[PDB]
């Protein structure tokens, strides 16, 4: 079974700084078959303000310069599972 070894942690940054959420998966999935999302909205490959990566079984959702409306839920998703953790933009 596909585990997470690692879950996402809370965030709290101040305005402008760099977030990141990541989790460590119990093998190598390419990143293709993750899902991010904040607020429930899936993290799109063009968006300019957050950046998804994936090496071995790290996974990682990068926001380089936090803004309010960044704040929220963010949730991963890939096979059958699935972590959550928080924004906070001070």
């Amino acid at each position: 079974r596909l585990e997470i070894l690692e879950l996402l942690k809370n965030a709290a940054v101040r305005a402008g700084a760099q977030a990141c959420f990541t989790c460590t998966l119990s093998e190598a999935v390419p990143v293709g078959e993750a899902s991010w999302y904040i607020n429930g909205a899936a993290v799109q490959p063009d968006d300019s303000d957050w950046t998804v990566t994936a090496d071995g079984s790290h996974h990682a959702l990068l926001l380089r310069s936090a803004q309010p409306h960044h704040a929220g839920e963010v949730t991963f998703a890939c096979r059958d599972a699935v972590a959550s953790a928080r924004l906070t933009v001070l």
